């Protein structure tokens, strides 16, 4: 997996998702660039617009792109497991509102990496900041958890992520994360580490559909 990321490769991301019965979807396109944990995306809602604070698809919306330490290779399970893929499955829990139920697929197409993501919202409250739109468009920077899991031969990541409310406050999205080769061939179990992130959200000046500019960048270290 390693020798298919020493330089930019194609992204194409696609989401399905059903908030409170509100459906839609999301197409995103970019590339990433491992050796230095770039990502480049944008996103488009092609369902025309997006039902909930469309930040809140962030996490949801290609970790094997970190830029990984040489010291720390042996703990790179995300491109260990390439090109098969690898599967991603996650339950974000917002506070005091609803929570995402995740499944997705990472892996290869010819040379593009795909993210094939299926989307679940439920029990979000109808004026809360998520339905009511009350989040801030901006990202914040946040440490991700990893550790090892040798019985499913996956990894457990859990993380935290903070929302700014326009009105000041903050809202917290705890993410639980589970991840499992999508073959038979070996993976990497890591040491317990983690990923440092920082992600910058904008938009484009000609864009007339929901869209999201994002660049992220995101580190190994921990060990």
């Amino acid at each position: 997996g390693e020798e298919l990321f020493t330089g930019v490769v194609p992204i194409l991301v696609e989401l399905d998702g059903d908030v409170n019965g509100h459906k839609f979807s999301v197409s995103g396109e970019g590339e990433g660039d491992a050796t230095y944990g770039k990502l480049t995306l944008k996103f488009i809602c092609t369902t025309g617009k997006l039902p909930v604070p469309x930040p809140t698809l962030v996490t949801t919306l290609v970790q094997c792109f970190s830029r990984y330490p040489d010291h720390m290779k042996q703990h790179d399970f995300f491109k260990s497991a390439m090109p098969e893929g690898y599967v991603q499955e996650r339950t974000i829990f917002f506070k005091d509102d609803g929570n995402y139920k995740t499944r997705a697929e990472v892996k290869f197409e010819g040379d593009t990496l795909v993210n094939r993501i299926e989307l679940k919202g439920i029990d979000f409250k109808e004026d809360g900041n998520i339905l009511g739109h009350k989040l801030e468009y901006n990202y914040n920077s946040h440490n991700v958890y990893i550790m090892a899991d040798k019985q499913k031969n996956g990894i457990k990541v859990n993380f935290k992520i903070r929302h700014n409310i326009e009105d000041g406050s903050v809202q917290l999205a705890d993410h639980y994360q589970q991840n499992t080769p999508i073959g038979d061939g070996p993976v990497l179990l890591p040491d317990n580490h983690y990923l440092s992130t920082q992600s910058a959200l904008s938009k484009d000046p000609n864009e007339k559909r929901d869209h999201m500019v994002l660049l992220e960048f995101v580190t190994a270290a921990g060990i």
